[PDB]
């Protein structure tokens, strides 16, 4: 199955899932002199005061940090959305170097990782649901750069040990997601797909301007994770991410 291999890597992703081609494929490279400055833009409104985290989980591919959505817990709103979406899970992409492991890139530059706080359009009442529509989820892209440690993030890295390898999960109760968010929420978006098969084109994108930094011990612990299951052969977790797709005649858009 899918993976990031030379075998099963993006590159033969669309064999499984032709949408792999399609026209609003995910990442993309963000031209920040061709993105367009949209003054109708409204800011967004993050609100975690309430989030209720529930664990943690290595599904092969990442590790993913789940949150109880049964209820208007963790919501966000305003910016290019209309209408309330759901905080599901986050959930990050990082390389086996500090100069690789983003997803999406500006003007080309690659980041150390990238995290995605995924969230699901309430008005369609399930996840399964919004799924199936094109402003069925929104998720909201941070960029992490190599230097000084996130208090915030710590949580996160010490339970990694707990979950090393795929199938496993952990009790992750009371974690903060506010803790991971830069100073500024100045954004670009533009609408786009999953980065994970099945690639669905429900997805509107909302890329922070500003990264967050880590450490570099930090970032270490994510890439001593395992994409296989226990006792089997050890294949380190790291680039799990998928390369830059064409733009198709889409427009970015800036908030600022
Ligand atoms: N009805 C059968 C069926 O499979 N329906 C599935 C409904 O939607 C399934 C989507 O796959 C669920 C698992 N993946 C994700 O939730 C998921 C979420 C976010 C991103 S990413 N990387 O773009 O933020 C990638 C993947
Ligand atoms: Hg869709
Ligand atoms: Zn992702």
């Amino acid at each position: 199955h899918w993976g990031y291999g030379k075998h099963n890597g993006p590159e033969h992703w669309h064999k499984d899932f032709p949408i792999a081609k399609g026209e609003r494929q995910s990442p993309v490279d963000i031209d920040t002199h061709t993105a367009k400055y949209d003054p109708s833009l409204k800011p967004l409104s993050v609100s975690y005061d309430q989030a209720t985290s529930l664990r943690i989980l290595n599904n092969g591919h990442a590790f993913n940090v789940e949150f109880d959505d049964s209820q208007d817990k963790a919501v966000l709103k305003g910016g290019p959305l209309d209408g309330t979406y759901r905080l599901i899970q986050f959930h990050f992409h990082w390389g086996s170097l500090d100069g690789q492991g983003s997803e999406h890139t500006v003007d080309k530059k690659k980041y150390a990782a990238e995290l995605h706080l995924v969230h699901w359009n309430t008005k369609y009442g399930d996840f399964g649901k919004a799924v199936q529509q094109p402003d069925g989820l929104a998720v909201l892209g941070i960029f992490l750069k190599v230097g000084s440690a996130k208090p915030g993030l710590q949580k996160v890295v010490d339970v990694l040990d707990s979950i090393k390898t795929k199938g496993k999960s952990a009790d992750f109760t009371n974690f903060d997601p506010r803790g991971l968010l830069p100073e500024s929420l100045d954004y670009w978006t533009y609408p786009g797909s999953l980065t994970t098969p099945p690639l669905l084109e429900c997805v509107t994108w909302i890329v922070l301007k500003e990264p967050i930094s880590v450490s570099s011990e930090q970032v270490l612990k994510f890439r001593k994770l395992n994409f296989n299951g226990e006792g089997e052969p050890e294949e380190l977790m790291v680039d799990n991410w998928r390369p830059a797709q064409p733009l198709k005649n889409r427009q970015i858009k800036a908030s600022f």
